[PDB]
């Protein structure tokens, strides 16, 4: 038959899910988490072989290797090792929508290997064979003999291989079909894939054996008491001899340990499972397990006879830790969580959606360093090892469950039919007895973009029943829905509400306190990263430490999902949707991550840092009152540094211990400092360090700072006269100035400064002119489905109207000669089609001390939509190495992304003053800049820049940042007002009022001089 | 209107019906039931099915039909007669005034059920008055029960009609036969009849 | 495969539930609740024949009607007709108790029918046939082709016809089994038929 057109069946002979097992023989193994004999990797080379539908497969394939198969590794991805295509589409289903049939031409991986088995292995007991990871769906077969299928991509199917093995070598063969009715629920957006992804290993088990078994961990009122409940269920031979051993170990030292033999408490009437033992541990004052301070105990639990002989031993890590909702509040351990999460799919620029240990650490380092204490797995159960990483490092984690039918219409087709709910029930309750004794999940989630149907509240049932220690959340269908424990919205904004018809998304200070309702608040994704994003991050933060039911939310997203692609001369460079031929597609909108995908940080990723501090800090006068956000340990491994600076010029500092008590306050006097009189700003920053380096960071790092103004002594010194005077040459084209080895010359018909010399060499490459427009970011743009479009995305309104296009008319160009300067008077405006968009009034004013001082105003039409930027550009000839600028930094930083950028005098390559966004566009500003040194060149005002060797126009026109040329000299963009980048969300526009340019008449001024 | 489950010979009873591999079997016998069946006015409760012990698909499947159909209540008895699957106390043979206090699964007299700390749904006994053979004993002491108690709103008696067969002896001549009766074994004799009234419905 | 021991597939092809349809095409019958010519009953006689197991059934039952069946009423049980004993259990399930399988000898009813249909069915439309009740699991064919498979001895079965009719004559086949994974769900206290 074609099972894999059938969601009526999902498996065939396929064994019951259960937690992490490896069969141990020896408790200490055991205990000490070491390798099990029993417990063998069948990763490694393999032999593969594709096919374009399961028909083409050759018979002769089961019985023996096919001639032209290849040898590649597994786990893999065969489309990233060049079989066919990784397809790239976000909500359209890469399959025709016809459930529940999928392609004839169906790409086929024919997978297989030959192996050893022990003979021992086939003596006694039992040998199994299990698949992490198999995309889609799939058929097993040994040496030959069918063995069973398996549906679910994200969860480990196990097959009892006992009878098909012999001694010596063993053939398997695997046939895995990329498309099958799973593939209806398993609409996530990212790449499409398939193969063998994941581990594949081998497992011995007696006869006799664990089956099962469960860890709950109970507290008294002040949690200074827990009982540890280990539910276990076995298999096989049931005998009155049996016993269970659970002990539970801190470090080397057993504190608790229990014995029983078999047999539960009666039920019902027909009395109680015989092939059950409960044991209950009592645990004085446990260590209690958080992200802040990941405690674990380790439970062993041995199957074995009474007189004392070891049957097998299994155990796992425990965290005692409780999770409840009361009162409206998600509370760990009794106190309330603030969740500074993240969402992580599971995603490799080379291997594709293959993990390995080394970038999971990798994540969890550089996620903790950031300040981030959760992870949601959109949207899918992730590699076993995921879980004990977070267990140990510390990351409370939402385990969700591998559904999402995002394309169907309306989303919630299959949700809602009954003849899907087998199908999406073992979905979620496979993925619960896997993952229930993991002490770092803290919430259960049904799947994603599914719609709300009634499976979802039956499942969500499911769940509350057996297991009552963790919430269940859910946002389909609105969010709010009776099948979530949490309102866990996806991109509800702060304060605007969007009131969609059914599905709305209110502001979330608005959410909570709709008539009737009292659940916790927490944003299942927010702040959209896409590209040059997160702005109004901040807005968020202050709300959620303002509402106490506001409690966070979990970023979209980690990391990039580009793939690396190679050129005709073998370089590497990052692809997208559409770059392997995939069609249809979405483009760019796989990108969205705070990191690049080699784990580059892209800026936004320092803001979020700032903003997910655990220390907040108040300032008055002398004193420097910090605040813990930590629920649970002290500052043990933190001194606060402190510096004040006049201008970047540093006058004193200072370090001081910290020591916060959780949720308490520290107040800190700093001395009598400097009352220089030389004119400037004095700027205290403080730096929260970590003197001791942790499992996740290094001696020194700096885990929170701050900045503020203290005070100020505006300048009012008179510069000194000049023994000199500017002198000016006019003819019917030119106003050319001279001023020593300076000239300057202004073009009469342009009406801009199209030459300036120092000595005798050129300083421009293009003159210097009034721009109102960016390249657009992807929030600009705005489109989460790649023709189409949006009429009222920021870049469709600015092209319509002809920013775009607009051409300067000279109104008027004027020179006159001062008693100690010249001066140049312009005025230009900018039509369309027209309309006049735009005035620019200005004077540049050359004195005898070489200085340009350039005074520009401008009128912007009410009924123009809001520019983009209001500045001026130009392409200077130098090319210089460093950039040096007084001003916010170091990294990019925007309106709405600024308070993680400090106010100092910063130095630093040119290159760095370009970020590689993966889809070009504007990118590298640095606002609140007061002196910008660049070559021999010096500009001074209040203004924002950005300088590379890429043209607006350049990074306008090209699609990906590998294709950009580097142009003749350096390209500068000084702005005296720029418009906010939005993210909210990236495909509406999202850049908050206060951050567009709106005001109608905008004044800035600039001096540019030689140094 | 009661779902096509039972699973009283599994030890313990919620056996199959406590495992996750049973929910789609399950759920198909509760869900095309409701599909068939939402239309009919007489129908005004909907029943997970009969002694099946109280498993976790229980409650999963109280809760799909509480979503899609929320215009009847339901109930089930399974499990204590009083779990989270029912939104009615439901018990089988609990007795007026004396408690039998079964370990796990009470049957407590049904007037002191109803005020049980915390409890505040009707109760309505899905069986009771086993009428087998010359029986029926005590009936007016449950209705007296039922008229004084608002909460207490009546029973379902078991049952209506005997379930016994016929057979022929040589001569032809007809004969009502019950378990074992034709050769089948093992069996439980006499306890297929149980009615209120005989095969052929003339009354008991 | 032994479908019926298996609780993960209840039935194969079997249409979707739903309330009490007649396909009236006058508005005024349905109104009146009289007789709909869109719905026939098959009930009647049939073609019978009872194995001791499923693999004692001859294929070529599939394409003619065995000589030794027997021609009896549908609806009955076949216990009634005395092809088997009737069984009566209470608690203990009258099988033994390893789910999900069942014995090997499982008394196997092959029940067969000879139709056809009206010229306009076979011009468009969807014809489905339908099973108020089938205990316990049944595999069913029309002339000699599979069409599926349904347990739940309780509700009906339903399944789409249309491409399996042809002009002049038509011949079900419906291999029902007595015991089936659906019995580990079917133990009420009362006659096992
Ligand atoms: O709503 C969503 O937005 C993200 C946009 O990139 C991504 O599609 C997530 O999977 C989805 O749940
Ligand atoms: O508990 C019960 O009692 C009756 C005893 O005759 C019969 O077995 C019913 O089916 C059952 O629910
Ligand atoms: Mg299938
Ligand atoms: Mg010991
Ligand atoms: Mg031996
Ligand atoms: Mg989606
Ligand atoms: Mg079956
Ligand atoms: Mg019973
Ligand atoms: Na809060
Ligand atoms: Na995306
Ligand atoms: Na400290
Ligand atoms: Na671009
Ligand atoms: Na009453
Ligand atoms: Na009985």
């Amino acid at each position: 038959r074609r099972d894999w057109e059938n969601p009526g069946v999902t498996q065939l002979n396929r064994l019951a899910a259960h937690p992490p097992f490896a069969s141990w023989r020896n408790s200490e193994e055991a205990r000490t988490d070491r390798p099990s004999q029993q417990l063998r990797s069948l990763n490694g080379e393999w032999r593969f072989a594709w096919f374009p539908a399961p028909e083409a497969v050759p018979e002769s394939w089961l019985e023996c290797d096919l001639p032209e198969a290849d040898t590649v590794v597994v786990p893999s991805n065969w489309q990233m090792h060049g079989y066919d295509a990784p397809i790239y589409t976000n909500v359209t289903y890469p399959i025709t929508v016809n459930p529940p049939f999928v392609p004839t031409e169906n790409p086929t991986g024919c997978y297989s290997l030959t192996f050893n088995v022990d003979e021992s292995w086939l003596q006694e007991g039992q040998t199994r064979i299990i698949f992490d990871g198999v995309n889609s769906a799939f058929h097993l077969w040994c040496n030959g003999r069918w063995v069973g299928y398996g549906q679910d991509s994200r969860l480990p199917s196990e097959f009892d291989l006992s009878a098909f093995l012999r001694a010596g070598e063993n053939r398997l063969a695997v046939m895995v079909l990329r498309w099958s009715d799973g593939s209806y629920l398993e609409d996530q957006d990212m790449w499409r894939m398939s193969g063998i992804f994941r581990d594949v290993s081998l497992l011995h088990k007696p006869t006799t054996q664990i089956s099962d078994f469960h860890v709950a961990t109970r507290f008294n009122d002040d949690f200074s008491r827990a009982v540890l409940e280990a539910e276990v269920q076995m298999c096989g031979e049931l005998r009155d001899y049996l016993r269970v051993t659970v002990s539970l170990w801190q470090g080397e030292t057993q504190v608790a340990s229990g014995t029983a033999p078999f047999g539960g408490e009666i039920i019902d009437e027909r009395g109680g499972y015989a092939d059950r033992v409960t044991l209950r541990l009592n645990v004085e004052n446990p260590k209690l397990w958080s992200a802040e301070i990941p405690n674990l105990y380790r439970a062993v639990v041995e199957l074995h006879t009474a007189d004392g002989t070891l049957i097998e031993a299994e155990a796992c890590d425990v965290g005692f830790r409780e999770v409840r909702i009361e009162n409206g509040l998600l509370l760990l351990n009794g106190k309330p969580l603030l969740i500074r999460g993240v969402n992580r799919h599971e995603h490799h620029p080379l291997h594709g959606q293959v993990m390995d240990e080394q970038t999971m650490v990798q994540d969890i380092l550089l996620m903790k360093q950031n300040n981030f204490n959760a992870v949601r797995c959109s949207h899918y159960p992730n590699h076993p090892l995921w879980y004990t990483l977070c267990d140990r490092y510390g990351l409370y984690v939402v385990d969700e469950a591998n559904i999402e039918t995002h394309g169907m219409v309306p989303m919630n087709r299959l949700t809602d039919d009954p003849r899907w709910l087998p199908a999406m029930s073992e979905r979620v309750t496979r993925m619960v007895q896997r993952d229930r004794n993991h002490p770092s999940v803290i919430i259960w989630s049904l799947g994603n973009e599914s719609g709300h149907g009634a499976n979802h509240d039956a499942l969500y049932r499911w769940i509350k029943s057996v297991d009552p220690s963790r919430p269940v959340q859910y946002e389909g269908g609105g969010a709010d829905t009776t099948a979530t424990d949490i309102i866990c919205p996806m991109y509800a904004r702060v304060d605007e509400d969007q009131p969609f018809p059914a599905v709305p998304k209110w502001s979330i200070k608005k959410w909570l306190s709709l008539p009737g309702e009292t659940r916790p608040l927490i944003l299942c994704e927010y702040a959209h990263a896409m590209g040059n994003s997160l702005g109004g991050f901040a807005k968020y933060w202050q709300a959620f430490r303002q509402y106490p039911r506001l409690q966070g939310g979990f970023v979209w997203d980690w990391v990039d999902q580009s793939l690396i692609k190679y050129d005709e001369n073998g370089n590497p460079w990052s692809a997208y949707g559409g770059d392997f031929g995939d069609t249809p597609n979405d483009r760019q909108f796989c990108m969205n991550g705070l990191v690049f995908a080699d784990r580059t940080p892209h800026p936004a990723l320092t803001e979020a840092k700032h903003q997910q501090q655990f220390f907040q800090f108040r300032l008055s006068g002398q004193t420097i009152e910090v605040t813990s956000e930590y629920l649970f340990r002290h500052s043990d491994n933190e001194l606060l540094h402190w510096m004040v600076a006049l201008d970047g010029k540093p006058l004193a500092s200072g370090e001081v211990p910290l020591d916060v008590a959780p949720q308490g306050k520290q107040l800190i006097e700093l001395p009598e400092l400097p009352q220089p009189e030389s004119a400037g700003q004095l700027w205290l920053t403080v730096r929260v360090v970590q003197p001791n380096a942790t499992a996740w960071s290094e001696a020194g790092h700096i885990s929170a700072w701050q900045q503020w103004r203290l005070a100020e002594n505006l300048s009012v010194t008179l510069p000194a006269a000049s023994h000199a005077i500017p002198h000016l040459t006019t003819s019917e084209m030119d106003f050319c100035i001279e001023l020593g080895n300076k000239r300057w010359q202004f073009n009469r018909q342009s009406g801009f400064l199209s030459q300036m010399w120092i000595g005798d060499k050129k300083q421009l490459l293009t003159p210097l002119r009034d721009q109102f427009t960016r390249a657009p970011l992807d929030n600009d743009i705005g489109v989460s489905e790649a023709t189409r479009i949006d009429p009222n995305a920021w870049v469709e309104r600015w092209k319509a109207a002809g920013h775009y296009q607009a051409e300067a008319a000279l109104l008027q160009c004027t020179a006159d000669t001062l008693a100690d300067a010249v001066l140049i008077t312009t005025a230009h405006a900018w039509q369309h089609q027209g309309k006049t968009l735009f005035i620019s009034r200005k004077t540049y004013r050359i004195d005898g001390s070489g200085q340009m001082a350039i005074t520009v105003d401008v009128e912007v039409a009410s009924d123009t939509p809001h520019p983009a930027r209001i500045g001026l550009n130009c392409q200077l000839a130098q090319v210089a190495e460093r950039v040096n600028w007084l001003g916010l930094g170091p990294q990019e930083n925007y309106p709405d992304r600024l308070t993680a950028a400090c106010f100092d005098r910063w130095d630093l390559p040119l290159s760095d003053m370009y970020t590689p966004y993966v889809f070009p566009s504007e990118n590298g500003l640095r606002c609140g800049t007061r002196e910008l040194n660049y070559g021999p060149h010096q500009w001074r005002g209040d203004f924002q820049f950005n300088i590379s060797r890429y043209s607006q126009q350049q990074l306008m026109e090209t699609s990906h940042r590998h294709l950009l040329h580097a142009e003749e000299g350096t390209w500068l963009n000084i702005d005296g007002f720029h418009m906010g980048i939005g993210g909210d969300d990236s495909w509406s526009p999202s850049v908050s009022a206060e951050f567009q340019l709106s005001a109608g008449r905008y004044h800035y001024q600039l001096v540019w001089c030689q140094k």
